[PDB]
């Protein structure tokens, strides 16, 4: 009458859905395709991401939007004045780098 | 004897601790709550992290 009765996943009658899918699974990579939803956090714990998958993590770890468009090496006008105050304090010299300075920073810069 | 075998979790005398809360869970959400401590890392995985998160 035998001797050990191996029993399989689905007669575990308290085991839960995902908890059978994982009792199941074979390999680490398939552990993880069943554990993990976000499919930009899947893409970076398999170390393998496009350039959409990067661009959505940067999203999930950065708040500021001009250091999220420096990040993606594209910039607009307006990201690159806030960029540009980030650092550098000197108002005169934040008029230079604009490329548009005011009379007043002309005048500052000159003196400088 | 009848063969079907209806088993819980807690028969499964050498099953870990972690291994048992995860045989029980029901979903992807509820593995990744047990498994990742960190809640910094845990909020990147869930793809939902505060500035505290963020900066963390």
């Amino acid at each position: 009458r035998s001797k050990e009765i191996s029993i399989e996943v689905e007669d575990i009658k308290d085991a839960g859905d995902t908890g059978k899918r994982l009792l199941k699974i074979n390999t680490p990579s398939g552990a993880r395709n069943i554990i993990i939803e976000n499919e930009d956090a899947k893409a970076l714990i398999n170390g393998e991401t496009t350039n959409t998958n990067k661009k959505n993590l940067q999203d999930l770890l950065f708040s500021d939007g001009n250091v999220k468009a420096f990040l993606q090496a594209t910039t607009t006008d307006e990201n690159k004045t806030a960029l540009q105050q980030l650092l550098v304090s000197n108002a005169d010299v934040l008029g230079l780098l604009s490329g548009n300075p005011t009379s007043d920073n002309k005048i500052n810069l000159r003196t400088m």
